[PDB]
């Protein structure tokens, strides 16, 4: 049902389809040549450049090289620039531009594209939607939420944008008042809301608010695909992954590295403890997101299978005694490091960024009273001398209402399911 052919190109019809229907048939190079080689016999046919763009398009995915697929985003341009292009295709041409654009990481670029798409396409609500997006990906805020406004008063029941608003205001640390523009958007069912961020935003707002109907919002989540399980919600996953949140050091099989840590505690302490007194400054703030209150620093010593050479000069003996075991040291989705948090401290729910790390945690120095953590329904205290094993791909949240500080070793492992190969090949996180 678009219409793609100015006066021109309804004469070369039999043509364009001869060359299109290569394409579609896969034998690509030819469609190129085909599309190629009739700017030429006809330059101002916009069906002719445009099919050339879609082929090296179609050639970008193939060949996978970002340089061809340039070559394309140019030649979508080209398509606008001659001099009867129907609208449909005009349309299509520069959308695909922009799509291309921010696919390479071309952001303003793609800013720009859409600047263009929505003066020559001023009533589109689509356009003015995408051009939101494309403010949002350069970091502007500002505009983004000027032009969701615009739509909005235009068009009040808009779900995209709304979502995309209630985004920009939690962005903005209006918690309270994205929230119901997030619901709204999301139950709208409309184009571009069924998207496992909103729920994850709309979820984290109001558990921050202290709505305990964020619960039914992750289950709904996970029902659309986008979370493993309500408690479960980390994005990058391998699939068949014993998933349960407190572990025990035999069901992991890494007993041990949990006896070597548990055996040496004092040790591992005592090193942390001399950087603490001696080179505080080390201890760098933990995530401040996460953080509602309170006083939560942290001290690396691995980071993506990557030893912190400097660190280790600080715990020299604790990087000694970890090297012995390559389930964390080469752990590329994981961290080592010592974590201090003071009292009055209180760290929101949230997720790990994946469900290929147990996460263990040695008690260094604990309080009798008012430091604890909860993995899922379930709620634990760590001890001295001992291994918490818990999967942070669940929730968990913290507490620390001591009178005194909370010394922890943190120490990631691979999921003991994955295989030497799996473990070989995954991308780092
Ligand atoms: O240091 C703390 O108590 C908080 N730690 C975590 O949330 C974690 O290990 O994932
Ligand atoms: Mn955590």
């Amino acid at each position: 049902k678009p219409k793609l052919l100015n006066k021109f190109d309804k004469t070369i019809k039999a043509e364009l389809d001869a060359a299109e229907k290569l394409r579609k048939r896969g034998k690509i190079e030819e469609a190129v040549n085909a599309f190629k080689e009739l700017v030429r016999k006809y330059p101002q046919s916009p069906r002719a450049r445009y099919g050339k763009a879609q082929c090296e398009d179609d050639l970008a995915e193939k060949r996978r090289s970002n340089e061809v697929l340039r070559g394309a985003i140019e030649t979508y341009q080209e398509v606008a620039s001659l001099p009867d292009v129907p609208a449909d295709l005009l349309k299509l041409s520069l959308k695909r531009r922009s799509d291309r654009q921010q696919f390479l990481g071309h952001m303003r670029g793609s800013l720009l594209t859409l600047q263009r798409l929505v003066q020559l396409f001023p009533n589109d609500t689509s356009l003015k939607n995408d051009l939101g997006v494309g403010y949002l990906l350069i970091g502007d805020n500002d505009n983004a939420k000027k032009v969701y406004e615009e739509v909005l008063s235009v068009t009040p029941n808009d779900g995209f944008a709304k979502v995309h608003y209630g985004f920009i205001l939690k962005a903005q640390n209006k918690i309270a008042e994205s929230i119901p523009y997030l619901k709204e958007g999301i139950e709208s069912g409309d184009p571009g809301t069924d998207d496992g961020r909103f729920y994850f935003h709309l979820g984290d707002a109001m558990q921050r608010v202290g709505n305990k109907e964020a619960y039914k919002w992750y289950e709904l989540g996970h029902k659309r695909g986008h979370f493993a399980s309500v408690w479960q919600r980390s994005l990058y996953n391998v699939n068949g992954l014993k998933a349960q949140p407190w572990w025990t050091p035999k069901e992991t099989g890494y007993t041990e590295l949990v006896k070597s840590l548990e055996r040496n505690w004092k040790l591992i302490r005592d090193e942390g403890l001399a950087v603490m007194d001696k080179a505080k400054g080390l201890f760098l703030p933990e995530d401040e997101n996460l953080r509602e209150k309170g006083d939560w620093s942290q001290f690396t010593l691995w980071q993506q299978g990557r030893r912190n050479e400097n660190a280790c000069k600080g715990a020299p003996k604790t990087c000694t005694l970890l090297e012995k075991f390559p389930e964390t040291t080469g752990c590329r989705r994981g961290q080592i490091k010592y974590s201090i948090m003071h009292p009055g401290t209180h760290v929101w729910p949230h997720t790990g960024p994946t469900n290929c790390r147990l996460r263990m945690h040695l008690g260094l120095v604990i309080p009798k009273e008012g430091c604890k953590i909860r993995c899922a329904n379930e709620t634990k205290t760590w001890e001295e001398g001992k291994v918490l094993i818990f999967d942070d791909s669940f929730e968990h949240e913290v507490w620390q209402d001591a009178s005194s500080f909370r010394l922890i070793f943190i120490v990631d492992v691979w999921h003991p399911e994955l295989t030497p190969q799996q473990r070989r090949s995954l991308p780092a996180i």
